[PDB]
């Protein structure tokens, strides 16, 4: 949900992509910084990116994921070592998915 607020501006037709952040056409001036969105969040950290790389985002969240979850694998031990005996008692791991 907070991922969606980017604060890029309409730039008029036929005019050149601004890049420093000094002009209010830069997405990361002051004046168009809402707080609470994407572009505090950058400038928190003092970074440069322009409308574009910005706008990325909209086709960025076509492909999504859903959230992590805990997996726990088990196999039995390896042929190497894996007789009447071993084979009773396996091995227990588990990773994060996501």
């Amino acid at each position: 949900p907070a991922l969606q607020a980017v604060i890029v501006p309409e730039i008029p037709a036929d005019e050149e992509a601004p890049t420093t952040p000094e002009d209010p056409r830069h997405p990361l001036h002051a004046h168009q910084l809402v707080p609470n969105s994407l572009n505090v969040y950058f400038h928190n950290a003092h970074l440069t990116v322009d409308g574009d790389a910005l706008l990325t985002l909209q086709e960025l969240m076509g492909d999504m994921a859903e959230r992590t979850t805990a997996i726990l694998v088990s196999s039995a031990p390896d042929a190497g070592a894996a007789t009447a005996t071993t084979r009773n008692m396996r091995i227990y791991d588990g990773a994060l998915y996501h």
